[PDB]
């Protein structure tokens, strides 16, 4: 038998988040002047 | 037997989030001035 | 036997979220001045 | 002045491609038995 | 002045490609038995 | 002045590619039995 | 030269998505 | 020169997704 | 020169995704 639980993956926030600017989760080339 | 539960993936917020600017989940080239 | 439950995938908000600006789940080229 | 051209996003074989089995672009749940 | 050209994102074989089994681009849960 | 060209992101064989079994680009949970 | 039952199935065959060739001499068969 | 029952299945075959060739001499078989 | 029952299965076969070839002489088999 197996058992897996309570994992997590977070990216820039889990409770409170703001932003003034770029956030790119994945990119191939390009100019993020921001 | 197997069992998997309570996973999670988050991106920029889970409870409260604002934004003034770009948020790109995936991109292939392109100018994000923001 | 198998069992899988209580997964989740959030993107930019789950409970409360505002926005003044772009939000792009996927993109191929293009200029986001934002 | 901006320019963007000749991008691409090829999911699964932008040419002659056989298929005997499941292909899913997004799946929030289920059981895929290929 | 900006330029962006000749990008790419090839998921799984941008040419002749067989397939006998599952292919998933995103999956929040489930059971894939290939 | 900026330039960006001839990028790439090849996930799994940008040419003739067989497949007998699971391929997943992202998976928050589950049981993959290849 | 005596041939009998080159390929043989003795019960149910659930499906088929490919070539089931009893004998080949030449030519292309793209299943 | 006597051939008989080269390939032989005696029970269920769930599914086929490839070549099941009883005899090969020449040519291309792309399953 | 006398061949008989080269390949043999005596129980269920879940699935096939490749070549199950009873004999080879020449040619290409891309399973």
């Amino acid at each position: 038998g197996y058992e897996v639980h309570h994992q997590k993956l977070v990216f820039f926030a889990e409770d409170v988040g703001s932003n003034k600017g770029a956030i790119i989760g994945l990119m191939v080339g390009g100019v993020v002047i921001a």
